[PDB]
DNA sequence: CCCAA
DNA sequence: CCCAA
């Protein structure tokens, strides 16, 4: 059945912000498998406990993107994700509407592994089939998106595009409504904005977009839309405008508004990927494929020259990313004599960009760690960069391959750790036992704080600590017991 | 008493969004004087009515910037806004220690016209000796602004930055609690984000700034801000870097963040103000008095190379208003010969850029309107224009100026009006009484719609029809016959 | 003096 | 094939 496979596709899969397919932006230590229907099916039935403040809060995560910009990821409390995603899978025959879109081309679909939304998974040559085809005939192509997609959703705009704005709006229960309040409860009962990362959110938005995708459809424009970037096809520059004009209108319906800064319109023949894509891809060592495997073993200077190269073009162009880009064309080409160096190489532009340390962890079995020490102090210099400049998946990252392979940590950086206090840093540290004081300490903080959302930010890192049998329960109610007699755990072994 | 002047302030002077001290982006026939005092004082005593929503929305208004980007301008409710500035008056004794902070340059003042809140009142003379005296001894300098400030500012953080985050998170009243409440009861009982254009928002935005300026002014950081604009003069580039960090350390306590966009660090010594400012001062026509009125009018060919040269330095750089400036450089200085032509080439750059709209109405006494008819196809074009870029300014101005100069408006453009469906310009045609029947259909169809927050975005046109006797209150309180009865128009005639 | 923020 | 969005 596919509705089954949309329950455990929403909490085995895509629970975390796993959307990332080439590689995740969550260490793969925290995982939300073993997390079954039966238990969240559970949750949702209990009614104990009580709290004081509506809604929930959601733990936080803060993700360098390719110009080293925070972006916010949200993991939501078990209990209001539990709720949401049973009253998603319940009525998927009135949501999976959004399945059967064909300009939405980032939106659920049933994958080998499990997970529902994979964002680029569709590969850039299908996508260059796809692109060739539309840009046909067509001499203006427009790039528009919405400037604050996920972030200012407005929640009560769920049932608007379910039934019409005005039919809901007269009609002031619909299942709409129920998964508005939900989605509501998800984030500390707020209408605006949904959490980033799961694929409840994901749906969420895939259900106000499609509306928008219906009604511009209908007027006969060609276009296509990955999340929230709308692509358009116009062999006039007047057809061009009265896109723009049309898709404000219908945005604003919902009140959704495009960014138009990265709001453009260019003249076709334009390249069909980015202009650095190109460049990497002419000058990459590894662009012929020889089929023996001798002969595409890069040397160490082709290697060298080509991240030197990358780094001028991200220096010159920095539009995009050139060196994630790069480094992930000649990582699995390498031999065994310049491990070693283009992992200096590594450590070196990790510590510059922190989106480049969860590459290491592919060179990081073939290098010997222990060496003249001199591993241990890379990491610790890059998880105090990393504390510095309160970054999420570069901290979180670097301490996953310090405990992964017994790398010693310093007390001072777990001071700073402990400073930045992100949840799944503690996790980890709480996961690795030696800082187990001190993160009863920060936990004991947060519990004399007596806010409901502050534990609520930690939930995580509450439930990893009852899990070891280490701390109580903060919240009164049997969610966590629940999820401890039927066996979830969030940092499970093999 | 400055209390007073207070309560005078936030009715009368800055109800309305009357912040911008050169020219008002509000037309001078919009006005919240005879709004008293104790009007507001009874509207906040009364307690008759009911509502099925929680909350109030506001009116709408959408004013293009200098990039032709929209900003977002909100005209509260009346009662929501009578019940603030009661609430904010009541406290000042608690409130003015944002009066005292010297970080702050746009902050409440006693000024003469009676409003508190003026942005660039200063001039930019007073502001270059403050700029010259923190300069000095610095060689580097760091521009950095808080992303969606008053779009993302949290409500619940208002009793925070009055008493403490943990104080206030371990009291969950205070009048600070209080006020909170009254400002989410302005915004549809909403916590994140306040309107802007009203004085009230400003207040909080400045209450909750002002603990941020007194953790870094405890520091020894020797910093200014303009509202959400950080200037900070630093005397090595660490000092930089450390003083971004603990912005952004302040900040994130109240769910605030920087623009990383905007955020720079620059090399001293740079210009005090931007380069075109430099530029187009060294080039203008009036850059000299001659103390004598003859000499100092410019001829014609003068006016129209310099905006010329303000059309190509605003196409070359973009990185300002560079035609706001140039046209309020050299539009008081002109003789009667070259007052057509100047009228002409600001109907052509006022249809391309709705900005200089505004500035028509101080050449529009001089020029013979009736002409050869020529001059209200001018007005309509503009007007078709300002329906389908979907701002609010131009439109509602250009409907300023057909109205005040007894200008007809075409059917057509009448229709595309009511298509875009502003409040202001409906407003405004509603006080020109032809189209009687055409706002009628559209007020009768917001009735129908049975939604107290469609009514809550155009309770200005609604009050409007109301005290003119032409419908009746949609609301079931008696805030609009308070209203009426004690002589509160926001069109008023001298 | 004449903008913006 | 190997990014982003
Ligand atoms: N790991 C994930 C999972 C989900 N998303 C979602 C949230 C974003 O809203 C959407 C794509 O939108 P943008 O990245 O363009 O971001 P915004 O719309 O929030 O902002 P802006 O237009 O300012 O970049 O993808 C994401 O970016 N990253
Ligand atoms: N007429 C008025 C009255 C008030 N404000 C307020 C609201 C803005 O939040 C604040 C200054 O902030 P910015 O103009 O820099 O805008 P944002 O902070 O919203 O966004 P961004 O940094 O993206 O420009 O001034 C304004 O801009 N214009
Ligand atoms: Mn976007
Ligand atoms: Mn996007
Ligand atoms: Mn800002
Ligand atoms: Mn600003």
């Amino acid at each position: 059945d596919e509705k089954r496979h949309l329950y455990e596709a929403l909490l085995r899969h895509n629970y975390f912000p796993n959307q990332k397919g080439s590689i995740s932006e969550i260490p793969p230590c925290f995982s939300s498998r073993t997390f079954t229907p039966e238990i969240a099916e559970l949750i949702s039935s209990d009614t104990s406990g009580r709290r004081s403040l509506q809604g929930y809060d959601c733990v936080e995560y803060y993700a360098t993107r390719y110009n080293n910009f925070p972006r916010t990821l949200s993991i939501i409390h078990p209990k209001a994700y539990s709720k949401l995603a049973k009253h998603i899978h319940d009525n998927w025959e009135e949501i999976r509407f959004i399945k059967e879109n064909e300009n939405s081309m980032i939106k659920p679909d049933m994958h080998a592994d499990g997970r529902i939304i994979i964002m680029n998974y569709e590969d850039a040559e299908t996508k260059t089939i796809r692109e060739l085809n539309d840009g046909f005939g067509r001499r203006f192509k427009v790039n528009a998106d919405i400037s604050g997609c996920f972030t200012n959703i407005y929640s009560h705009s769920i049932p608007w595009a379910v039934i019409g704005v005005n039919n809901a709006k007269i009609a002031l229960k619909h299942w709409s409504d129920k998964l508005d309040y939900f989605q509501r409860q998800a984030k500390r009962n707020e209408t605006h904005g949904v959490p980033i990362g799961p694929a409840t959110s994901s749906i969420v938005c895939e259900i106000i977009l499609s509306a928008v995708d219906k009604r511009l459809r209908d007027d006969g424009f060609l276009f296509r839309r990955y999340i929230d970037d709308y692509t358009c096809y116009c062999k006039t520059h007047d057809d061009a405008k009265e896109f723009l004009h049309l898709l404000g209108m219908e945005l604003s319906k919902y009140k959704l508004s495009l960014n138009l800064h990265k709001t453009k319109i260019t003249n076709l023949p334009g390249t069909l990927n980015d202009n650095w894509v190109s460049l990497l891809n002419v000058n990459s060592p590894t662009k012929k494929r020889f089929t023996d495997q001798d002969l595409n073993k890069l040397s160490s200077s082709e290697v060298i020259n080509f991240l030197d190269y990358a780094v001028q073009l991200n220096t010159q162009v920095g539009g995009g990313s050139i060196l994630k880009y790069a480094i992930s064309l000649v990582i699995n080409n390498l031999d065994e004599y310049t491990i070693t160096q283009v992992y200096d190489y590594l450590l070196n532009l990790s510590w510059h960009y922190p989106m480049l340390i969860p590459y290491l962890g592919v060179l990081i079995e073939h290098v010997y760690l222990d060496d003249g020490d001199e591993y241990k102090n890379k990491f610790n210099e890059i998880l105090s960069m990393c504390a510095e400049n309160k970054c999420s998946d570069g901290m979180a990252w670097t301490l996953y391959f310090c405990i992964k392979n017994n790398i010693d940590i310093d007390d001072d950086v777990i001071e700073k750790i402990i400073c930045f206090g992100d949840c799944l840093s503690l996790c980890l540290l709480d996961s690795s036992d030696i800082y187990e004081e001190k993160i009863n300490n920060f936990v004991s903080d947060i519990i004399k704080l007596d806010y409901e959302y502050d534990i609520d930010r930690y939930w995580l890192l509450f439930y990893q600590r009852f899990f070891k049998d280490k701390a109580p329960s903060p919240y009164n109610d049997k969610c966590f017991d629940i999820m401890k007699g039927y066996g979830v755990d969030f940092m499970p072994d093999e």
